[PDB]
């Protein structure tokens, strides 16, 4: 239950192991005050850094004036730092305030429409986002709780998603956890220990373009609805057959250990791995970090579950946009559909306790 | 612990420690065929065996026919037994089928309304439910998961709800867990160890008046919003107020420890410990079993928080409807509302490997 480092060049949350839960919060900001804005930032810089230490933020949650509301509602005494991390970002739809629009980084692009996108609107977008990792559900959630209401005023939250399993892997010396079709979900990603690998496809550089964002990463969440019913009706061949890795051990098609090498052309050629591989995309390469989620029943007999998608990348037109574009053939698509979507700026590290989330935008 | 018992004079999940994860599910019958839903328990008995010693159900989750859908869904493969426990119960509308209607016992009491009710009837009722509880959420939603793919053509889900903490406690010498109005909940209540108040309290008899439940309980579920926004505006005084306890060390107001017995004339006479006191209640007692829980936001900015409350008891009649009854004016509905409620016949414990859920009801 130890603590993540809040400082960094880097915001943790992203290269980070893989906590087991997630709390994800899109924020609209109500304000058109800059300074007020400013001082939210600040405000919830110092918050995440009491947050994420385990302790209660401000004065704490009981002991101070009987008359004053409590600085921290409380929900988190007793707990531990549970690894927590706190990830902000900025929505493409922030630049449009507090005059930043020629701030906006060209690797903030918009998304293109998808086959067989169903996007609910009050589900995606955002001005900003808050990721909230712990391995503990309820400190995370607390985390998200405290944030919304130090900005009361200033901001609101437009949507929150629960993970309440880890569907990711920035470990791969550990054991790799499964998604709720049943496979192994990875495997083949980015550590934390591959410096190299994370400075290529991960964190934007200076001469990308925009210098605030040096240090930095885009983030791109997809809320994908899973259609369980129609894959728990298929054989184990069907469901091998869609990802090209056998689903007890996890291994590439032919082979025998999970951390074995895909040899893509034994798979099918609308196979999920084949399709998404790096090497199927000039060499695009993605840390994803997404949960699993379930949110009641369809009112129609049958669980609502699927897969809340998180991808870091350099730029999102050379991440996630070509490696989506190339599973239009996907033979997943037959078992899954999104339902939600939201792009984000995600700023570089709190460098130091004088320095706040956003300080090099602002 | 790493696992629970599944077989007992009673069903585990009642008195036996509160795991920190919930996953709950309401179903719904389908099947006229008293046979075919008997096959079901019996599948279903078997599959929890398999579930709540961490196995997969079935002939397992790979391995199989290739041309053959698994009989387990996998998501569980890799992870451990994590305390699951699965209790199943009986509702009032079960009864109207497979020609039960005077087997339906008297203590499962359907609930009156209650001043400020708003009732989400979607998320309400059902024929039975499935209460899964596990350290572990995804060993839970596994399970739940599997249980109703098992059952697809006799039964249907009909709500669910994900409990991501608990706010209950059956064990007092470890810590009390905090909902998310923050406060300790769980202090005073029925633990595993207090063999006589389940026996007064918790557990049905033979001579209540229906022989079938002899062993098993009576459930209350309650889906609990909290209007956390006005909550959090409140000054620590007012919500100290509410309760009749002070939020960091969980004593009663004048005392100095969490587990002091309260004072009750020293709370405010609408403070919520004070009203929902046995003392308060005729002696009505309460095994109280729930936990916390977040489905993303109201329509206006905010989250949507809450507490799915559970209580058993042996008689409905006895037990929740008076204290509930007694909260009307609790101090506490300023910031609360019940927006959905079910009730249910929990039936006796599995006694052994040849036994099935139900299995005193259908014969
Ligand atoms: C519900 C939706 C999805 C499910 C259930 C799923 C599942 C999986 C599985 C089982 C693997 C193989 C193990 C691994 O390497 O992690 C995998 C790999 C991968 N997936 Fe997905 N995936 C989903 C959506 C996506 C999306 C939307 C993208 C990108 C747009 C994506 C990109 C990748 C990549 C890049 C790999 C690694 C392939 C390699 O380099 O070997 N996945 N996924
Ligand atoms: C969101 C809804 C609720 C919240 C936040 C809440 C909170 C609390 C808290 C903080 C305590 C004191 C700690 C403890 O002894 O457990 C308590 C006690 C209690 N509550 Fe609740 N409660 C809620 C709903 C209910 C309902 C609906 C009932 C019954 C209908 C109930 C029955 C009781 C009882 C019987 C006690 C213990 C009384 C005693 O000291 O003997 N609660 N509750
Ligand atoms: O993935
Ligand atoms: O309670």
């Amino acid at each position: 239950g130890s603590a993540v480092p809040f400082h960094g060049a880097h915001q943790a949350g992203i290269a980070t192991p893989v906590q087991d839960r997630l709390h994800f919060a899109a924020f609209d900001v109500t304000t058109e005050d800059r300074a007020a804005f400013v001082a939210l930032l600040k405000e919830w810089t110092a918050a995440a850094r009491r947050l994420t230490a385990g302790h209660a933020v401000g004065e704490g949650a009981y002991g101070g004036l009987p008359e004053a509301p409590p600085d921290d509602t409380g929900e988190a005494l007793g707990l531990k730092p549970s690894r927590l991390t706190l990830t902000i970002g900025f929505g493409p739809s922030l630049f449009t305030r507090f005059g930043l629009a020629d701030l906006r980084p060209e690797a903030l692009a918009d998304l293109p429409k998808f086959p067989g996108d169903n996007l609910d609107r009050a589900r995606s977008g955002g001005d900003l986002c808050v990721q909230a990792c712990a391995d503990d559900p309820q400190v995370a959630v607390h985390a998200i709780r405290n944030l919304a209401r130090i900005g009361f005023g200033k901001v609101v939250v437009r949507w929150s998603q629960l993970g309440f399993g880890k569907t990711s892997s920035t470990t791969p010396d550990k054991q790799t956890p499964r998604n709720l079709l049943g496979f192994k979900d990875g495997t083949r990603n980015i550590a934390g220990t591959e410096k190299d690998r994370l400075d290529r496809f991960v964190w934007a550089a200076e001469k990308d373009g925009t210098p605030w964002m040096t240090g930095g990463s885009y983030l791109v969440a997809r809320r994908i609805r899973m259609h369980i019913e129609t894959w728990d009706r298929a054989s184990l061949q069907e469901q091998e057959d869609v990802f090209g890795r056998d689903k007890g051990e996890g291994a590439p098609v032919g082979k025998a250990k999970e951390r074995d090498e895909p040899f893509l052309k034994a798979m099918k050629p609308d196979a999920h791995v084949r399709l998404a591989h790096p090497d199927s995309n000039g060499g695009a390469t993605l840390l994803r970090r997404g949960y699993s989620f379930t949110d009641g029943t369809d009112g129609l007999g049958r669980l609502d579950a699927g897969l809340f998608f998180l991808a870091y990348q350099r730029d999102i037109r050379t991440g996630f946009v070509p490696v989506q574009r190339n599973l239009a053939t996907d033979a997943l698509n037959e078992f899954i559909q999104h339902v939600g979507s939201a792009v984000f700026a995600v700023p570089p590290g709190v460098r130091d306790a004088d320095d706040w989330w956003g300080s090099t935008l602002f």
